[PDB]
């Protein structure tokens, strides 16, 4: 059963901002993921620090890249601590609607689009550069859920069918057709050595073929 959501409207403001601005630098984008992923795996592994047991769903603490050229896709995978299915509903974690304000207005200001992530809300940058984006995750509470959304107001949840993930987060980029410099193994590893050099945790970069 795939439940259909209304964005609230501060945010569908936002993605649409970012779906249609000019805007070139967009390879932050996939800074903010990887800076999300790694936020999520320091929230295990402090809740590890006084239970243990909050890692018997996967003691590995990492990050994997995986682009496919023939699905068009990229995708972030981190074993951090996931979202309940109210998380996923509630803006994927996130106080998207003042953030939101804070920062399209900030834009007003002296601001620049790459500044989202002090907003909290660096992930709808994913829209620079993604038609549709997929988020599954498996919280240690909750069951393993999908959110998708191509923009236009609204986006879907469902109980995920595919592979058990133990814990965790995955986003997948469905690329925009202008947008496969993003699945090119030397312009990926540019953009993690510019952008996320001290991340805390292991970028894996999956090859293909
Ligand atoms: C929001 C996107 C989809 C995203 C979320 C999670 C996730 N799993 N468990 C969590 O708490 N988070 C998380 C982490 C950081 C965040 C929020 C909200 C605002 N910031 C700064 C939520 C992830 O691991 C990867 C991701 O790309």
């Amino acid at each position: 059963e795939v439940e259909t959501f209304a964005f609230q409207a501060e945010i569908a403001q936002l993605m649409s901002l970012i779906i249609n601005t000019f805007y070139s630098n967009k390879e932050i984008f996939l800074r903010e993921l990887i800076s999300n992923s790694s936020d999520a795996l320091d929230k295990i592994r402090y809740e590890s620090l006084t239970d243990p047991s909050k890692l018997d769903s996967g003691k590995e603490l990492h990050i994997n890249l995986i682009p496919n050229k023939q699905d068009r896709t990229l995708t972030i995978v981190d074993t951090g601590i996931g979202m309940t299915k109210a998380d996923l509903i509630n803006n994927l974690g996130t106080i998207a609607k003042s953030g939101t304000k804070a920062f399209m207005e900030a834009l007003q200001a002296g601001a620049d689009i790459s500044m989202i992530g002090q907003f909290g809300v660096g992930f709808y940058s994913a829209y620079l550069v993604a038609e549709k984006v997929t988020v599954i995750t498996k919280h240690n509470d909750d069951e393993q859920y999908a959110w998708e959304s191509s923009a236009g107001g609204s986006f879907t949840v469902r109980t995920d069918t595919g592979e058990p993930m133990g814990r965790g987060t995955k986003v997948i980029l469905h690329l925009k057709e202008d947008q496969t410099e993003y699945l090119e193994e030397r312009r990926i590893k540019e953009i993690v050595k510019k952008h996320s050099q001290f991340i805390g945790y292991p970028i894996t970069l999956f090859v293909e073929k």
